[PDB]
């Protein structure tokens, strides 16, 4: 009911708003929030401190540095994201640098790919150059690239507002990365294993830009 979604713009837009609802109360250490799902479905939250955190394979769920995506409980699992996820293994690790930065390396001996999290098909990307460059934007292995790139960023949202008609939900949406594992699909939904990260200091930059 309240933690599947049939459409991915709505999926952002709430992951977002649950964030800004209760963003004062969202310990100001906390960079990123990481939402795993499976196919439509949400199946953990967790909130990143450490500069550092751990995407993989192991059953320890979440110990505020590493994910354990095989820790969580899904009662509506299907046979083929349990296969999938059998194989996460190193998975990968992500990091946050001085300039907000998001990177991420591969570990995995299976692939895992960048998905882009645009609404409209018309919308400016955070996502690196050397993801973009990438085909079907599969992480290569044990390099590092930029998940999200501050850099980007900031000159998307000065580029809106200096559009005729302005919509920081176009900005919103960028500060939203996804990661799915072992597995692509066209569409996000569909994907066995995925995360969404939230970039918590994007967001705050756009808080700050009335």
């Amino acid at each position: 009911e309240e933690d599947i979604w049939f459409q991915k713009d709505k999926l952002y837009k709430e992951h977002i708003q649950e964030v800004l609802d209760k963003w004062t109360q969202i310990d100001d250490e906390i960079w990123a929030k990481v939402i795993v799902f499976e196919r439509n479905r949400r199946v953990a939250k967790a909130y990143a401190r450490a500069p550092v955190l751990t995407i993989n394979g192991s059953d320890d769920g979440f110990d505020g540095m590493r994910i354990g995506l095989c820790g969580f409980d899904n009662p509506m699992r299907d046979q083929k994201t349990d296969e999938m996820k059998r194989v996460i293994g190193q998975g990968v690790k992500i990091k946050m640098d001085d300039a907000g930065n998001i990177l991420i390396r591969r570990y995995a001996k299976s692939n895992v790919y960048v998905k882009s999290t645009a609404s409209s098909p018309n919308e400016e990307t955070s996502i690196g150059a050397e993801i973009l460059k990438l085909p079907n934007q599969a992480l290569e292995s044990e390099k590092i690239v930029k998940l999200f790139d501050m850099k980007k960023f900031q000159s998307n949202v000065n580029r809106e507002l200096r559009r005729a008609y302005p919509d920081r939900r176009r900005l919103e949406t960028q500060c939203l990365s996804a990661v799915a594992f072992v597995k692509s699909e066209n569409d996000i939904l569909e994907c066995p294993i995925w995360v969404l990260i939230v970039n918590v200091v994007a967001m705050d930059m756009l808080k700050s830009k009335l």
